[PDB]
């Protein structure tokens, strides 16, 4: 099957935010830039505050219809290049977190990485995760673009939220989101 992507705000009006460079984020092509395995900065922002419990999942899915059914994943290179925590086949990683859990689905043998949601910290209207992706996308996802959903869930995995962005793990991020932000004009 293949995950939704459908953006819902729900009950707590969820949705994302984003901030040499390592990581840049186009409002325009709604599509996160970064260089592999660096901090990209994804915030939660939420219109009311969800119970304690609530958890958000990171998955990541092929963005092109003729890939969706594939699970994405790092390729074999990547799989070798860690730290002792994220499965080698794992693309997206947390940083930061102690209480990050990886998973694969039982059916679906999709990935995803998981925490606990926390309210925002001071100095902030927002709570920031810190991702790494650990493959570029021309290793493997050999050049196809992907797709990175976050739900907000609560502890039995009910859907709560969803939002989404597009994802290429390059070398030059800065200079990439501009040729693509060039050419969509
Ligand atoms: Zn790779």
């Amino acid at each position: 099957s293949v995950p939704s992507q459908k953006t819902y705000q729900g009950s707590y009006g969820f949705r994302l935010g984003f901030l040499s460079v390592t990581c840049t984020y186009s409002p325009a092509l709604n599509k996160l830039f970064c260089q592999l395995a660096k901090t990209c900065p994804v915030q939660l922002w939420v219109d009311s505050t969800p119970p304690p419990g609530t958890r958000v999942r990171a998955m990541a899915i092929y963005k092109q219809s003729q890939r969706m059914t594939e699970v994405v994943r790092r390729c074999p290179h990547h799989e070798r290049c860690s730290d002792g925590l994220a499965p080698p086949q794992h693309l997206i990683r947390v940083e930061g977190n102690l209480r990050a859990e990886y998973l694969d689905d039982r059916n679906t043998f999709r990935h995803s990485v998981v925490v606990p949601y926390e309210p925002p910290e001071v100095g902030s209207d927002c709570t920031t995760i810190h991702y790494n992706y650990m493959c570029y996308s021309s290793c493997g996802m050999n050049r196809s673009p992907i797709l990175t959903i976050i739900t907000l869930e609560d502890s039995s995995g009910n859907l709560l939220g969803r939002d989404s962005f597009e994802v290429r793990v390059c070398a030059c991020p800065g200079r990439d989101r501009r040729t693509e932000e060039e050419n969509l004009r």
